[PDB]
């Protein structure tokens, strides 16, 4: 689902510590975590960045989060966590396939970067 | 609606520089801005934290995101931005009512807190 490394991972072309999968997304642990628990929830539809998402991707986008809070519960993150979507340069996006970051396992700080 | 500060704002007790509103959500500038452009998007129905959210609130959550991107774009955050949702303790939540954070203007750093 796309011409980025997230696509290769979705296509099972390369490995990722896969956490959850359904027909429209895939959750896996970040290869370079910034917290004890750091995983990603990505959709299989190739949306490059959130600013490019359609009104018609609303449920899908909400699914990513739904999936996000579920998988967090199942990783023993009962004390809280932070969810992050980055858009472009200023935002710090590393891969141009939209995705949700879920980080837990320590105190997250303010500001959020 | 709500008991919280955000319930007070949904019910116009205290004003807010409203960027957007609809039947489902409300977007307003943050009074403790962490970047040049820093705004919040809360749903009008009371969900206090993301872990108590049902699969039913999926499109409403995708909607906060869709509106988030709309507003960032309407407030001209063309270089990028970052959306952050805070969960419980570890997440740094004090305001117990679901809310999407949108930050822009400056370069956002990694890790996100
Ligand atoms: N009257 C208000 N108008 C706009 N934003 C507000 C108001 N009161 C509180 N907020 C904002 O609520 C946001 C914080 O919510 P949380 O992320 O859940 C908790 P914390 O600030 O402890 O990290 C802050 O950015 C703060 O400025």
């Amino acid at each position: 689902g796309g011409d980025t490394i997230f696509g290769k991972i979705i296509r099972k072309e390369i490995p990722a510590k896969i956490i959850f999968e359904d027909d429209r997304c895939l959750a896996f642990h970040d290869i370079s975590p910034q917290a004890p628990t750091h995983f990603l929830v990505i959709p299989k539809k190739h949306i490059s960045q959130i600013s490019v998402a359609e009104d018609d991707d609303e449920s899908l986008l909400g699914h990513l989060m739904i999936v996000g809070k579920k998988c967090a519960a199942d990783l023993g993150l009962n004390k809280g966590y932070r969810m992050v979507v980055n858009e472009g340069s200023d935002g710090g996006q590393s891969v141009y396939h939209v995705h949700l970051h879920v980080l837990g396992g320590r105190q997250m700080h303010w500001p959020p970067g």
